[PDB]
RNA sequence: AGUUUAACUGGGGCGGUUGCCUCCUAAAAUGUAACGGAGGCGCCCAAAGGUUCCCUCAACCUGGACGGCAAUCAGGUGUUGA
């Protein structure tokens, strides 16, 4: 009785103007987003796992959902890290999530970014992926901005089925992310 | 005053060893020496035990920023090279 309109989008529009666009064979070629990752590591948790607790705090307030912190996988004493020691927060989403938080995200955190300038193709791997890091996390609603203590680190990112990049692309910008003009 | 004050030793003495475990020497059953070649043990564990269940890496291209050659990542060749 209730679904985004990203979900619709999607069904009517943008699989239409990519077929019509690219001329599947088939209609279902048309890629899809798979999932959202939104994780952290911050590596200072090597000296003080009280920063990790804030970060999940940031998370959770950002997304509701309770994110995970894995382990030191391997160890290296040039990090001074050890296996075992947290340091990488972690927090998913899938489907009507997954658009709710993308819709939120381009509405209020891409507007809102200081001096956006547009992001580029060529962060790309040909193989329809798409994934960065993010300046600063007081970019978003939700968080209050007279708590935030320490600037930390956030990443929401987005993934797809495109078997290339050129799909992956079309897509993207079907949904209509702002790429740079060269 | 009665006694003790090791053996191995390529002469003895000084060095080193003295039991146990792994490999090679070992001649494709076992075994098989040398003061031959090389390495470890005199523990750890209420779970690192039992069982049931889930699941499997690392290699890999990219980076909304720190963040770099490497921190967490997902897309999607991925057969122990972890
Ligand atoms: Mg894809
Ligand atoms: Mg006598
Ligand atoms: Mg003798
Ligand atoms: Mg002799
Ligand atoms: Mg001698
Ligand atoms: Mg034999
Ligand atoms: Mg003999
Ligand atoms: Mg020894
Ligand atoms: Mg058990
Ligand atoms: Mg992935």
């Amino acid at each position: 009785k209730a679904l985004p309109r990203l979900k619709q989008r999607y069904r009517e529009e943008i699989r239409e103007a990519l077929q019509q666009e690219f001329n599947y064979a088939n209609v279902m070629q048309i890629p899809g987003v798979v999932k959202v990752v939104v994780n952290m590591g911050v590596g200072d948790a090597a000296r003080d796992a009280k920063l990790i607790n804030g970060a999940i705090n940031d998370l959770a307030l950002i997304t509701g959902q309770k994110p995970e912190v894995r382990r030191a996988r391997k160890s290296i004493a040039q990090f001074k890290l050890r296996e075992g020691m947290p340091i990488g927060a972690r927090v998913t989403l899938r489907g009507d999530r997954m658009w709710e938080f993308l819709d939120r995200l381009i509405s209020i955190a891409l507007p809102r970014i200081r001096d956006f300038r547009g992001l580029s193709p060529k962060q790309f791997d040909g193989t329809g992926n798409y994934t960065f890091g993010l300046n600063e996390q007081s970019m978003f609603h939700e968080i209050d901005v007279d708590s935030i203590d320490r600037p930390r680190g956030m990443d929401i990112t987005v993934v797809t089925t495109a078997t290339n990049d050129a799909e992956g692309r079309a897509l993207l910008r079907a949904l209509g992310f702002p790429f740079k003009e060269n």
